[PDB]
């Protein structure tokens, strides 16, 4: 097959990056961009265009364009470091001090989210993106396809009286409302895989099921490996990997956690923060 004819006339496409997402050049200013193809479906696509359109944030993607024709496509702006997955793969470990500045960036990107109304909902090493092929470099949250916006069924329900009200609904008000926590939990695991090379709840050398281990949150905890590990970051992934949605750490939590007060490493955030604004910094009022 091949490519609609609004998108030809504005991009050449190329190579695929990930079998997708392909590489491809806006006419206009021959710069490079991404474009997401997404097969038709339609409401994954809805809200995460509408998600995209509105959210303005450095360590989140921004969508350029779109393109609803025989298929959807997605224009973002090319993220040249690739997944943070493939630095992670092949129990790859990586050091310490880049954890944080990596993890600094998603805690941020997280909260910014939460603070806007919205949950993710599948955060993992796919879809955190490196800016640059440097170990130092900005990372971009992508992929809103399984996001949630943001209890105002349940809210109406509690005006008027429970009458008729099932008590299962009255039950839920007790955690209503902590559902962003789930995304704190899967921060959580990518801190403890980067941080070790390996994940915390897998069925590989283990019989209790891949379920029990998480419901239960014991972690497969290997001593050898997180000795390399500081006691700090090892206390934020625990704070994190907390079976209680209510007591779990929020992004809030995480931000102020020991671990990140490290003056040296959101030096280094904000040095890669304005060399990337350089491209676009007006001059201003003095
Ligand atoms: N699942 C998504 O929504 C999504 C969106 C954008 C990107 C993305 C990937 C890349 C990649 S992937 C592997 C690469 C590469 O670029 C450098 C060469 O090697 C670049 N920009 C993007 N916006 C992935 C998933």
């Amino acid at each position: 097959s091949v490519y609609p004819k609004a998108l030809r006339d504005e991009y050449i496409m190329s190579k695929t990056l990930g079998s997708e997402v392909k590489l491809a050049f806006e006419r206009k200013t021959c710069k490079k961009v991404a474009i997401k193809i997404i097969s038709k479906p339609a409401l994954n696509v809805e809200t995460e265009i509408e998600i995209l359109k509105k959210l303005n944030h450095p360590c989140i993607i921004k969508i350029k364009n779109f393109f609803d024709a025989e298929d959807y496509y997605i224009v973002l702006e090319l993220m040249e470091g690739g997944e943070l997955f493939d630095k992670v793969v092949g129990n790859k470990r990586l050091k310490e001090a880049t954890c944080k500045l990596y993890f600094y960036q998603m805690l941020l990107a997280v909260q910014y989210l939460h603070e806007n109304g919205i949950i993710h909902r599948d955060l993992k090493p796919e879809n955190v993106l490196l800016s640059s092929q440097e170990e130092d470099c900005l990372i971009k949250i992508t992929d809103f396809g399984h996001s949630k916006i943001l209890e105002t069924s349940l809210m109406r329900t509690l005006c008027g009286t429970p009458t008729y009200l099932a008590p299962e609904v009255l039950v839920s008000v007790g955690t209503a409302g902590y559902n962003r926590a789930v995304d704190c939990w899967s921060l959580g695991v990518i801190l403890f895989i980067c941080l070790s090379g390996y994940p915390p709840f897998s069925e590989h050398r283990t019989q209790v099921s891949l379920k029990d281990q998480i419901t239960s949150g014991k972690y497969n905890f290997i001593p050898e490996v997180w000795a390399e590990v500081s006691e700090k970051a090892l206390d934020l992934v625990k704070k994190l990997l907390v079976v209680d949605p209510k007591a779990r750490f929020t992004t809030e939590e995480a931000l102020r956690h020991p671990w990140l007060q490290d003056e040296d490493m959101k030096r280094k955030f904000q040095d890669l923060l304005s060399e990337e604004n350089e491209s676009t910094a007006l001059p201003q009022v003095l």
